[PDB]
């Protein structure tokens, strides 16, 4: 399958070098070259491709006591951006560390990544993934539920991130009935387990850590059934997935609750975008196919080549905000402006050996690396960019709902929330329920607890086998009370007072004499 | 630190190959040698030595546009015996299955690596 | 046995307390999550542990 939105990032990545390049201010007198590969989401595609990066540190390698030759044309790379699957970024940070060639990532959002015993060159433009599953356990309890599901993707982005939601759910008092793996090549026995129990359950809320492409099988059976009144919350991945946001899926996924980054503005992108040309991109040798897959021709009718790209909507251009593209010019930004301080280094204050300072000319991928876990810069915003002692940029988050489309029938992501990871705990997270439609139609925040709570005059009971969350309420007994909803155990009244018939207070005992 | 059991490992198999080479009923008029190293534990200790093994696919490696040759007696290891941990055995398996090299452990467990459609050779 | 099982909020469901049944009811098992109000004709023992017909009460010869 043909990715618009993966092509859309390359280009951003190959609009930052060029107007680095432009720029005179930044690297002057110096030029920027790039080798950019595909990785297809897969790790062998990923992993030849750093072979291709490493071919010329392997020269210099101990493990083999003969001499490896390799041709001078091969070049050096200094660093490398991507990738997007923590998976895929794991297997490449493996062989990028071994020869300390820094990586500057733009999607991988695994936790597991922050480790620095293990992966030593490893860089992020996005936020860690331990405030959004502290942010799903906040929403949920917001809502007041108590009663929910999990789904998630059997990788390193969903373990991790489930584990953390199920921590911080059980910290707030919150039961998990299921808690299911899917992945992009479950067997239909797989997918019909999970959607089985799905069925099974009466909790409507599920949480789903996981990816379009291994989430599609499962939505795609659910709406075979049509598996209807759920409440589903997305992770960043799927929030704003062109796989599972199609129009004829909305009866099960509409009104979905979803998170975003927080979009970024880079000017002149979009006249970037518009003047693709498979003849006059000699550089960009993807232009033919996404020439070929947006106007279904082969250069099956034959391309005339004077065909306008906006006259086929793809997300290419079908975009409103820029957030995973920007996260790519923060990328290469911050590359050029670790070489930038390595260029302007002054001659006694280096941050190496002595106060040395290193060599533009002949420049190291460990120099770098060194740079750019000290870097401090602007962004064109006006915003200052550092990595911590992790390699980790945090930010905000945008909290989103699926509506439809009056006009198009499509899909809209409207903005319902926001998540500020910066404020204190407790003080994050703000929602405006006014415009949440749940299952995209209702205004009613629907019901999600185990068992009903039950009124005055009754007491909670243990069913056996059942979490804290499902009980079974008893009438309380006679001399006793209960003035609270939802109480373990009924209360007794002090001397000389008796209970009421319906047990919610008790009043005082009559006194009984021969009287005139 | 010096692992004892570890070395004792690398003695079982050390046995076992000549063994294999000193019976005339297993594979008659064939010799069996090996290149063993040390892994330490360590994901970047095992990666190297999976480098070593896999020079000769390297220079088979399709994504370079232009032709890189090493030593021509660098041997091409047919099978790897390893290795203990998972996380190791994960990487190196992930090198190994690139160039469909059978790769053997004796000692991960992880139900991780029962994925065949990561780990193909494994 | 005689005492029912009573949740203690915030904690799991392993972890309980328990309780006398009221007068009128038993509880002949332990591990018991209620106590059974026991058929007509019959009342409680003074610990709770099982079931005693009433009495029943008329002039006698
Ligand atoms: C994350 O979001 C919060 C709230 O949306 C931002 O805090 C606001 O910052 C602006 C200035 O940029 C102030 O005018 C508002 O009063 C702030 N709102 C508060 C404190 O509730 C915060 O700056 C964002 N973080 C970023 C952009 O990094
Ligand atoms: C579902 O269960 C939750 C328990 O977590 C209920 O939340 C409670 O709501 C009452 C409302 O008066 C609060 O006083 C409690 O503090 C809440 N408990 C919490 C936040 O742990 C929720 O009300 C239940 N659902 C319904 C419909 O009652
Ligand atoms: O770590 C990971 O695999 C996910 C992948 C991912 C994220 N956001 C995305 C947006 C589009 C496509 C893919 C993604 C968050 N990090
Ligand atoms: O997969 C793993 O990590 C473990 C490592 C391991 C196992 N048994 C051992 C005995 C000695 C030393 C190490 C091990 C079981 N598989
Ligand atoms: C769902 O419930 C039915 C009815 O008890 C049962 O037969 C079936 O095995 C259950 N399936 C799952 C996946 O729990
Ligand atoms: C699926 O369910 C929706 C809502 O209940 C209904 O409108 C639609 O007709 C159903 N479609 C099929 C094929 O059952
Ligand atoms: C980064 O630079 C800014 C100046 O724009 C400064 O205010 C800030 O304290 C610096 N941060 C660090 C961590 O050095
Ligand atoms: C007891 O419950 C009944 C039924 O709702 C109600 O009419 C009556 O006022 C209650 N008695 C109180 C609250 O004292
Ligand atoms: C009631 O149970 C107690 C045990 O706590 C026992 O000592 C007592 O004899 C019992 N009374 C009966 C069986 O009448
Ligand atoms: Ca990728
Ligand atoms: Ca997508
Ligand atoms: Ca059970
Ligand atoms: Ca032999
Ligand atoms: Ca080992
Ligand atoms: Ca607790």
């Amino acid at each position: 399958r043909y990715n618009f939105r993966g092509f859309r990032w390359l280009q951003a990545m190959i609009f930052a070098i060029e107007e680095i390049n432009s720029s005179p201010a930044l690297l002057p007198n110096l030029t920027l070259g790039y080798r950019i590969f595909d990785t297809c989401n897969t790790v062998s595609k990923a992993l030849e491709a750093t072979l291709s990066f490493v071919a010329q540190n392997k020269i210099d390698s101990l493990n083999l006591d003969e001499f490896c030759n390799c041709s001078e044309h091969i070049p050096s790379t200094i660093a490398v951006v991507g990738a997007t699957g923590s998976g895929v970024s794991t297997a490449v940070a493996n062989l990028l560390g071994l020869f300390y060639i820094p990586q500057v990532s733009y999607a991988s959002s695994s936790r597991l990544l922050s480790n620095k015993n293990q992966f030593k060159s490893f860089l992020r433009t996005i936020p860690n993934d331990e405030h959004q599953a502290t942010a799903m356990a906040d929403i949920i309890e917001y809502f007041r539920w108590n009663w929910v599901g999990t789904i998630a993707a059997d990788d390193d982005y969903g373990r991790p991130g489930i584990e953390k939601f199920r921590e911080e759910a059980e910290e707030r008092d919150i039961c998990i009935d299921f808690s299911e793996l899917i992945s992009q090549y479950s067997d239909e026995e797989e997918i019909q387990h999970v959607v089985e129990v799905i069925q099974n359950s009466t909790a409507k809320v599920i949480v789903v850590f996981s990816s379009g492409p291994d989430l599609e099988p499962l939505i795609k059976e659910i709406v075979r059934r049509n598996i209807t009144g759920k409440i589903w919350l997305a992770s960043e991945a799927w929030a704003s997935s062109s796989l599972i946001a199609m129009p004829q899926y909305f009866h099960v996924v509409g009104g979905t609750i979803g998170f975003a980054l927080k979009a970024g503005q880079i000017p002149g992108f979009r006249e970037f975008l518009k003047k693709v040309h498979p003849r006059k991109s000699v550089h960009n040798g993807f232009a033919k196919e996404f020439w070929e897959e947006t106007f279904n021709c082969h250069l099956r009718p034959l391309c005339t080549g004077d065909e306008n790209i906006s006259s086929v909507e793809t997300p290419y251009i079908d975009y409103t905000h820029l957030r995973i593209s920007y996260n790519v010019y923060l990328a290469v930004y911050s590359i050029a402006h670790a070489l930038q301080d390595i260029y302007t280094c002054l001659p006694g204050r280096g941050l190496f050996t002595n106060g040395s300072c290193a060599d533009i000319k002949k420049v190291e991928a460990w120099q770098v690396l060194k740079h750019l876990r000290h870097l401090n810069f602007t962004n064109n915003m006006g915003e200052q960019v550092t990595f911590d002692e992790c390699g980790d940029l945090v930010g905000n988050y945008s909290i989103i709902n699926w509506h439809l489309s009056p006009e198009d029938g499509s899909i809209v992501f409207k903005e319902v929330g926001y998540y500020n990871v910066y404020a204190k705990k407790g003080e994050r997270l703000f929602i405006n329920e006014e415009k949440i439609l749940w299952s995209g139609f209702s205004r009613e925040v629907p019901f999600s607890n185990c068992s009903r709570d039950c009124l005055a005059g009754t007491r909670k009971g243990i069913i056996e086998g059942e979490p804290t969350c499902c009980f079974e309420c008893v009438e309380c007994p006679d001399g006793e009370y209960s003035d609270e909803t939802d109480a373990s155990a009924c209360n007794k009244c002090p001397d000389d007072f008796w209970s009421n018939e319906n047990h919610t207070s008790c009043i005082a005992k009559e006194i009984e004499f021969l009287s005139w």
